[PDB]
Formats: structure tokens, sequence, C-alpha cells
């Protein structure tokens, strides 16, 4: 077969017949003649003064003849060069009210610009260096930065944007990994990552062609050059209606292959990111020249970031496992460590806290940072290590390969973890769905999915954003969000027992609405019994079930006062007579239980008064904690909530316990709790939560607050011990508040953890709603 009339063809012939799409050569199928017809490169990208009504030569790369409009093969600067028109970013900005594309046109097309390494802080080199991004910036929507996932690497990250998933839920955990079921190994470099068995969820172009729109070919062969991917998609946007795709993808290696050459502040850096502006300035010529600059939706959108790292900033685990030869370790800005082909304990001991600056820290998978979200997949290996930003881990010294110098390849990386500044990378929306001029807060990638989704009418398939929290990025939504309905109700108990039907071990010396649930009662989302326990100072969502509360609500004025426990009260838990014995904790439990002790949601040191104090240590207030998390609990309630109270104008806090044995980042049934307080039936929380919220203007009290609000949440692990804080034989106020903000969570994950939904009686609407249980407190900014 020939490519003759057949260049980049959008349906694909399957064997033997030869191919000559834009994949072929990355399959070795094209027919003989690809490279002559498809791949002419004579002359160049761009029309010069003296090519100007040329006689058409069919072997230049584009032309410059007066009939290329006709025939569609311009270059994208003819217009411009030829006939006196001006470059696209030359122009003024003008407001794109309503999408003027030409008859026939269904809907918008969307194209996508993704850029490798393209750190955020980049853009504030503004238009001297990338004039065409800065006027997308500056004349469409942008977010200050956009969060990626962890790992902070391309295969991880580019397929989280095309299918709205977790790592863990799509499976490219890493740009290098092994599946045991499998028994492979997938890899930047090679053929399996072509196997489709690697790659779960469902990706923007098959969401697309599901739902009858055209998606055509979003990958390229990567020696197809940029400039003729550009001509290509504005030749396919040229198709006439029953052709032409709706969507187009364009990627950039650059600027990560420089990134990781020179750091990410080299002056070696500046020419890169000026050639990805005049491959920007080439597409929206070429949109104008075809008319289609008012029509089209263009994201720009960046993957990760990029680090300083050097190789003098390597830690390496020959200087702490005696068995070095023993492990197989995934090397450099995060480490997952498995066996050769060994005892896991032994090893997260050896890299615990043994050198004093050490510059990683060891978890099991599950013991990570929820937010991370990177721990449900057979692809993650148990034993991880979290890695300080700038450094690199290795196994031992001659595993670094070298450059013949003997100095490391790299200047740049990032793989780090996600909340880090250097890891932040970019978000541009131009065009007539997104919004004009407009500066919207940093998100998450994860959320991209569903607005490319609404910007091309689809239904997203489920995913892990939360679909309606980036609505304020458009002139105009195609989803309307709605707030899920309750699935249990509440009971609400009166005195229903007498003290002395109680024999629980326990002993002890002898507007509440309006007040302390300032956004309304949180809907329980799942089946199960529970009561609503009303006091002077909290009010709770008590689980018969559980035995314990599903969250626990206050609010703390500014000028709220810290009292101590009395020391006759210190063991007091007191029998509640709204609940039944049987639904409740006993104290007899808790001695036999030689690792458990026990706290309380409501803080007793917060109590409005000595009598409303007695009302803390009721045994439906209790919650099971071990002494080693009570250290963090305990300076958290007495020291901390005052703190942000003070700080904040008020806080409203919830909290409460959270089951996830399987480490799926979704509420456990009862089946999947593993452990018990010993002899009973009270169940052990793998963590804890606190949700804070507060007035966004802190000139206003907490209980008074007439706009947005403001919300800082965390997950802590419920830990028996604080390896996890290296300073922790110190006083808390040295590393519990460190802990803390490692720790930092979204209400959205607190809300998948839990079955609980926050923030339903508010007089915000629902997508400002959902934008803030999706923000995450970050201690960098
Ligand atoms: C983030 O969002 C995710 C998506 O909503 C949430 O993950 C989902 O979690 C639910 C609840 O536990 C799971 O429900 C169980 O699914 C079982 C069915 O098995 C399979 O069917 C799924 C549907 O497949 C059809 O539809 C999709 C459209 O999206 C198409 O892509 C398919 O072609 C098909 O038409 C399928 O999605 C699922 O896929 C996984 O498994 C394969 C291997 O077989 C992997 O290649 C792939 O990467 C997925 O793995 C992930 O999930 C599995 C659990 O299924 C984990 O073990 C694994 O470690 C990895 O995390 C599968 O083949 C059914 O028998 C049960 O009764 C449940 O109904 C969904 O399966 C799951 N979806 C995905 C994509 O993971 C996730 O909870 C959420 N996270 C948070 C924190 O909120
Ligand atoms: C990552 C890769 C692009 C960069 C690159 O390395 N180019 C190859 C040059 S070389 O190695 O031959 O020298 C793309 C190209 C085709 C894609 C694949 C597609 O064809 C077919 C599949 C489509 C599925 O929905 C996703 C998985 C799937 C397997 C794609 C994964 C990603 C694939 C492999
Ligand atoms: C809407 C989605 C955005 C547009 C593209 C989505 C495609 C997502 C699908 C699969 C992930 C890989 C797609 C191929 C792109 C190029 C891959 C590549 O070879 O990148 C260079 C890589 O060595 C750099 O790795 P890092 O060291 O992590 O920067
Ligand atoms: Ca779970
Ligand atoms: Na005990
Ligand atoms: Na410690
Ligand atoms: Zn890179």
């Amino acid at each position: 077969g020939s490519c003759k009339g057949r260049c980049f063809e959008l349906q694909e012939v399957g064997p033997p017949d030869c191919r000559c799409d834009n994949l072929c050569k990355s399959y070795s199928s094209c027919c003989h003649d690809f490279d002559e017809l498809c791949l002419k490169t004579a002359r160049g990208w761009e029309c010069t003064k003296d090519r100007c009504g040329e006689v058409r030569n069919e072997e230049n790369a584009c032309h410059c003849s007066e009939d290329c409009l006709s025939r569609g093969d311009c270059c994208t600067n003819y217009q411009v060069v030829c006939k006196g028109e001006s470059h696209w970013v030359d122009d003024d900005c003008e407001e794109i009210k309503v999408p003027e594309c030409p008859a026939g046109f269904v809907r918008p097309p969307l194209i996508i610009f993704s850029v490798d390494g393209f750190r955020a802080s980049y853009m504030k080199k503004g238009s001297k260096v990338m004039p065409n991004i800065e006027k997308l910036r500056s004349c469409g929507t942008h977010a200050p930065y956009m969060r990626p996932v962890y790992p902070t690497k391309t295969f991880p990250n580019l397929y989280t944007l095309a299918t709205g998933l977790y790592p863990e839920s799509h499976g490219i955990v890493g740009n290098s990994m092994y599946d045991p079921v499998f028994d492979a190994s997938f890899h930047l470099r090679g053929r399996e990552k072509f196997n489709h068995r690697w790659w779960g969820g469902q990706p923007l172009w098959i969401t697309a062609t599901k739902q009858g729109v055209r998606a055509g070919t979003f990958f390229w062969s990567v020696s197809i050059p940029h400039e003729r991917r550009i001509l290509t998609i504005l030749q396919w946007l040229s198709l006439p209606d029953n052709e032409r795709p709706s969507v187009y993808a364009f990627y950039s290696e650059q600027p990560d292959f420089s990134g990781h050459k020179y750091g990410p502040f080299g002056p070696e850096m500046t020419n890169p990111l000026r050639e990805i502006d005049k491959t920007v300035g080439q597409l929206m010529d070429g949109l104008k020249q075809l008319r289609l600059h008012r029509c089209v939706n263009v994201i720009f959108v960046g993957d990760h970031g990029m680090e300083d790292v050097t190789c003098d900033r390597t830690e390496f685990l020959s200087n702490y496992l005696t068995n070095v030869d023993d492990i197989t370790l995934v090397p450099g800005t995060l480490g997952r460590i498995r066996a050769k082909s060994y005892d896991p304990k032994t090893i997260i001991a050896a890299l615990t806290c043994k050198k004093p600056d050490q510059h990683f820290k060891p978890y099991m998978k599950q013991h990570l940072p929820k937010r991370l979200h990177y721990a449900n997949n057979r692809r993650i290996e148990d034993i991880h290590l979290l890695v300080d930003r700038r450094w690199h881990v290795a196994r031992k010294p001659l595993d670094v390969y070298k450059k013949p110098s003997g100095k490391c390849f790299f200047q740049g990386d990032h793989g780090f973890d996600n909340k880090v500044n250097s890891m932040q990378t970019v978000f541009v929306g131009y065009g007539p769905t997104f919004k004009y001029r407009t500066k919207v807060p940093p998100f998450e990638n994860i959320e991209l999915y569903n607005v490319m989704c609404d910007l091309l009418g689809l239904k997203p398939a489920p995913n892990n954003g939360t679909h309606g929290s980036l609505n304020h990025l458009l002139r105009t939504n195609t989803f309307r969000p709605t707030m899920p309905d309750e699935v249990s109700r509440p009971n609400y108990p009166g005195i229903m027992y007498l003290q002395s039907e109680f024999d629980l071990g326990c002993t002890c010396d002898d507007s509440t609405k309006e007040r302390h649930l300032l956004y309304g009662r949180p809907a329980v989302l799942y089946r199960t019994s529970y009561d609503i326990l009303y006091h002077t100072d909290f009010e709770s969502g008590y689980s018969e079930i559980f035995l314990m509360p599903l969250w626990t609500s206050y609010t703390i004025s500014k000028q709220a006062e810290v009292s101590s426990i009395p020391e006759h009260l210190t063991n007091c838990v007191r029998p509640d007579v709204r609940v039944s014995p049987g639904f409740s904790q006993n104290c007899l439990a808790y001695k036999n239980d030689k690792q458990m002790s026990y706290g309380f949601l409501f803080p007793p040191y917060l109590s409005s008064s000595p009598e409303a104090k007695y009302d803390a240590f009721l045994v439906t207030n209790m919650v099971p904690m071990y002494p080693a998390f009570k250290r963090v609990w305990a300076y958290f309630q007495r020291v901390l909530v005052k703190k942000y109270a003070s700080e904040r104008n008020g806080v409203n806090v919830i909290s409460g316990p959270i089951f996830d044995y399987n480490y799926d980042g979704l509420r456990d049934t009862e089946d999947e709790i593993k452990q018990y307080v010993e002899g009973s039936s009270i169940p052990v929380p793998t963590h804890y939560y606190s949700i804070i919220t507060s007035c966004l203007d802190f000139t206003q009290p907490a209980d008074k607050c007439d706009g947005p609000l403001s919300v800082s949440s965390f997950i802590l692990p419920h830990r028996p011990d604080n390896d996890e804080s290296c300073a922790s034989s110190e006083d808390e106020s040295k590393w519990v508040e460190e802990l803390m903000k490692m720790h930092t969570a979204r209400v959205r994950d607190i809300e998948h953890l839990t079955g609980l939904d926050f923030y339903r009686k508010t007089s915000r609407s629902y997508s400002e709603i959902l934008t803030l249980k999706t923000y995450l407190h970050t201690y960098e900014s």
C-alpha cells in the first residue's frame, strides 16, 4: 500500500495492510513512502518574505503560495508574513462571549497542550520569555499553580490528567513498576508499556469515543517534529463535519529534559521556554489563520514541577542496612523497597531515625499520609521511602550511573511529595467556555478529567474528581451538582436508662445545634444506627454499631478559656442514660488491655463551666487511644485548638474516628475492622480526623460569618508509637504540629473515609462548598 492521499489518516488499518497514521512509526507499521509523503521538512516551518507568492513546490514542509489557504497547507505564519496580518500575540485581549465557529461545528473543539516539568514559578518570567503563554494566562482563566498527584512523575500524572483517577486506581503508580501477578516490569524505555493490561480506568479519548464524540488519535510517534504535529492538528480541524475530531492533544517533553540537565533555575532554561512559546505561537497563529482562534478551547497544563537535585545529596541504604544485596530499590526522589526474590519490620526499624538530619523517612504504605492516596495497588511495594525535597535515595554508591566525567547526570529532578512547592505545575484555560481574565485558586489535577468532559458534553466515567468543584473556571456549566441524600436518619434518645442499670466498670466523683453545628448536621450516607446527643458544649452523632461517635462538633470562641482536668476527675468516666449499656464502651476493657488507653473527642479542657465539664467525661464521648497517640491528641486539644481559635477568630471543630484497615481510602464495614480493644467489640480506629472551620474574613467570628469559609483538616494516623516523629522524646511543642501538617487532608478525603457529608446548611452555593471540600491546607503556602 501507499500513503498518497492518506497522510495522518484518522482511521487505522488492521494488519497486514500498511498504515499512514501518526502512531504507525511506534508500531513499525507505516507504508514504505510514509516519510517521503507525510514528513516533508524542506525549508522549515516559517514563511519568509522571499517565499510569498512562490510557485508551489510539493517538496516543502509547508507552503507560502497564493493557493495554500485553499489547499489547507500554509505555514502557520503565512498571513502574517505575506498578507500583513498580525501575530495572535500582538492583538488586544478581547472577550469571547460566545464560540465563533464556522458553520457545521457542533461544539467548540478542545486542544490540550501538555508541558512536561513546567514549574508553576516559570510563569513569573512573563511575556519577555513566553509572550504567547502569557497572553493565554492573562486573557483566560488561570490558577497560580496546579497540584500534581504523587508520585510527581510524568506517567502517573499524565494518566491521572486523562482519567481523573489517583495512580493507585488507574494502575500507573510510577514511571517504573513491577506487577507480581504479571511477574513483569513496566518502564519508560521498551515495549512493555504498549501492553493494554497496565492501564486502568477510562481515559478521555475512550469516554469521548464511547459517547460518539470524535477523538481521532491523541498519541504521536516521538520522531515526528513538534511543528508537524501542530500543522496536522490544524489540518484535522479543517476536515468535514463528519470526520473532524472534537478533541486534540499535544505533548511537549520540554522543559523537563532541560530541567534535569540544568536545574530549574539555570540560565540555560530560558531557551527551552522560548521554544515552547514559539510552538504555542504557531498553534494560535495557525488557529487565527483558520478563523478558529475564538472557537477552540485551549488548555495549557503541566504534569509536575522540578527541584534542584545533585549527586552530592544522595542517601545510601548501604549506610543503614547490613544486607542491601537482599533488596530491590526503586530509587531517586522516592523509594520503593521489595525483596530481591529479608524481613519488613527489620528493614523499617533499620531505616527509622538513625542519623541526626536523615533525608528520608520510611513508611509501610498503609502509614503514608492519607492525602497521597498511595497504597491500594499491588504494584505499590509495602515499604516506601518519602524523600526530602532536593535529595535522592540510592541502594549503594556503586548503583549510581555516572557520566564519563564521573559526575551524576541530573541537576534537576522531581517525584517528591505533591505538596512540595517545587513540584507544583501550571494550568491555563483559554477560549469561549472558560472565563475571561479570571484567576482561580489552586486545585488538583485529578479534577480536570471532569472539566474536559464538561467542555465536550460528555458524561464522566466514575473518578476521583469532585464534579462541580471547578464550576467557577467556566463561563457556562453543563453540570449542576446536587447534594447527596442522607441514607440513615438519626434517633434522638432521651433519658432511657437508670444509672443502676450500667455496670461498665467505670467510676467518677459526682441552641446547642445553633452554637455547635454551624453548617448543619453531617449526613450519614450508608445504612447504620446512630443517635444525636446534645450537650452544653458539644453535639455528637453516636454510632450504636461502633460504640463511639462518628462525629463530634463544637465551637470555640476567640475568648474561650482553657482549664485543667481536676485531679479528682482524672479517671472519671460517666454512663450516658440516653444510650444502652450494651451500646456503650466499658472501662474494664481498657483496664485489661495493656496496650490501649482512651481519650475524649470533645476536650474536657475546653468546657464552658465546671458543671458542663462533667458532660465531657460521658462514656459516649470516649474513644480508644494508644498512650503514644494521646501525647499527640492531648497537645492538639489542650494547646492547638485554642491557638487556632485565637488566630482565626473562633473555630468550629468536628472530630471523629476513621477505620481503614484495607487502606483503600474508603470507610470500612464492620467485617473489614481487624482490631478491637482486648476482650471487647470496641473497634480500634486506624486514624482520627478533625475539620476546623472559620470565617475566611477573620475579622468576623466563626459563628457570625457572612461570607466564604476557611477550612483546615487532618487525618492523624492512630499509631502505638511515635516512630514517625524523630523528635518525639522532646516536649510536644517541638514535634506534634509538624506531624499534623504532614497529615493535612481535604474534607473530601474524610468524607470518603467516613461516609459522612459535611456543610449541608450554609449560605454558600453548593459548587463553592464543593470547592471548599477539595481545599488542602499546605503549610508551604
Ligand atoms: C477513586 O475513584 C475510583 C473510581 O470510581 C474508585 O475506584 C472504584 O472503587 C469501587 C468501590 O470499591 C470499585 O468497585 C468494585 O468494582 C468491581 C468490578 O471490577 C472491575 O470493574 C470496574 C468497572 O469496569 C467497567 O467500567 C469502567 C468505566 O470506568 C471501564 O474502564 C471498564 O472497561 C469496564 O467497562 C473497573 O473499573 C475495575 O478496574 C480495576 O481493576 C483492574 C484490574 O482488573 C485495574 O486494571 C484497574 O486499574 C482498576 O484497579 C483498581 O481498583 C481495584 C478494585 O476494583 C483495585 O483492586 C486495584 O488495586 C486498583 O485500585 C475492575 O476491573 C466489583 O466486583 C466490586 O463489587 C465493586 O463494585 C471500582 O472497581 C473501582 N474503580 C476503579 C477504576 O478503580 C476509588 O474507590 C476512588 N478512591 C477514593 C479514595 O475515593
Ligand atoms: C507512551 C507512548 C508515547 C511515547 C512513546 O514512548 N512513543 C513510542 C516511541 S517508541 O518507544 O516506539 O520508540 C504511547 C504511544 C501509544 C500509547 C498506547 C496506545 O497506542 C494504545 C493503548 C491505548 C489505551 O487507551 C491506553 C494504553 C495504550 C497501550 C497506550 C499507552 C501509551 C502509549 C504507549
Ligand atoms: C487529556 C490528557 C492529556 C494529554 C496526554 C494524555 C496521555 C496520557 C497517557 C499516557 C501517559 C504517557 C503519554 C505519552 C507522553 C510522553 C511520555 C514520555 O515519554 O514522557 C517523557 C518521560 O520520559 C519523562 O518522564 P519524567 O522523568 O517523569 O519527566
Ligand atoms: Ca477501607
Ligand atoms: Na489500658
Ligand atoms: Na519518635
Ligand atoms: Zn523528568
